[PDB]
């Protein structure tokens, strides 16, 4: 499939750095179309502990539901390249809505950073779309970014972001349903290789 359900579907996610544009990480979901087949599926068991066991933890999320919701995403990052630092997300979706996206920075499994926007629904081609353009790169990821470029092996940044994470969490503002819950985890690519993804469906 993709990374979305019937209500709300993610479009395009991107983290960047301008003085063009260089993409630390991208997914286009404009992709588009498979050929096949469905997602890998990944027990959320398996992660419990790259996130806090605390309130809104993966666990805690979880159990609430629906289990439809939850995705994981691999991430094989480019860091090859002070600008401005940036990420874009944009979802759509059929039904009007307000959005509320919480983003949870977490290293070795605490908490760093909870970053809470809200986006409204915004109507174009007859369907709606939430559009969170150039939202600032909170100041701790971009000095982990400038410190994370500096390691002279690609296995040593692996190393360091083995325990590096990130939770998002998409809610229907109004009515507090959770809409996307998506964890991320980092390794990093070549530049000859360029960035990449893997999503998977979290289950239990
Ligand atoms: C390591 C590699 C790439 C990067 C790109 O920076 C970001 C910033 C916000 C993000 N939200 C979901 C993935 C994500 C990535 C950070 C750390």
């Amino acid at each position: 499939r993709g990374l979305g359900t019937a209500r709300l579907q993610l479009v395009e996610f991107s983290a960047f750095v301008e003085p063009q544009r260089h993409l630390f990480v991208h997914i286009s979901q404009h992709c588009p179309s498979p050929g096949a087949p469905p997602l890998e599926s990944v027990d959320v068991r398996q992660i419990y502990d790259k996130f806090p066991e605390k309130k809104g933890g993966l666990r805690e999320l979880y159990d609430r539901g629906p289990p439809h919701a939850f995705f994981l995403v691999k991430f094989w990052a480019d860091l090859n390249w002070g600008g401005f630092y940036g990420v874009s997300s944009q979802y759509e979706s059929l039904e009007h809505m307000t959005l509320t996206c919480s983003s949870k920075v977490c290293s070795f499994g605490k908490q760093v950073v909870e970053k809470v926007e809200t986006e409204r629904a915004q109507l174009e081609d007859g369907r709606f779309v939430y559009r969170l353009l150039r939202s600032p790169m909170c100041e701790y990821l971009v000095n982990f970014l400038h410190k994370l470029r500096q390691l002279p092996e690609r296995y040593m940044m692996n190393s360091v972001l083995e325990n590096f994470t990130i939770l998002q969490v998409v809610t229907n503002r109004d009515t507090q349903e959770l809409l996307l819950c998506t964890a991320y985890v980092f390794e990093v690519s070549t530049s000859e290789r360029g960035a990449q993804h893997h999503i998977y469906r979290l289950v239990r």
